[PDB]
């Protein structure tokens, strides 16, 4: 005879073990979310990554804890681009009839 029962605790194993150990499990990325950091933890991270990546420059790859601050820096350090967007705009017509 061969068998084996299963039992997947859930996506709230490491985020929970810390809730009863230290207190709450805030976002390990920005560290900002609901008070229970349980429901607003998975629903938040959704954009978290989307935002973090954005704020994080590409030419320098520096993290900025401020959207407005990044805009300034970008231009400040990275004002001009090492590549120009080819200017190829043609093909026009003039429809005229009754
Ligand atoms: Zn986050
Ligand atoms: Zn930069």
């Amino acid at each position: 005879g061969s068998s084996g029962s299963s039992g997947p605790g859930g996506p709230e194993e490491q985020w929970q073990r810390a809730i009863h150990e230290r207190g709450e499990a805030v976002c390990p990325t920005c560290n900002v979310v609901t008070r229970k950091t349980l429901v607003g933890l998975k629903k938040h991270m959704e954009v978290c990554q989307k935002l973090q990546d954005a704020l994080k420059c590409q030419h320098c790859r520096k993290q900025f804890k401020s959207k407005a601050g990044l805009n300034y820096h970008t231009m400040a350090e990275h004002s001009a681009k090492p590549s120009d967007a080819e200017a190829s705009e043609g093909g026009e017509s003039g429809p005229s009839s009754g």
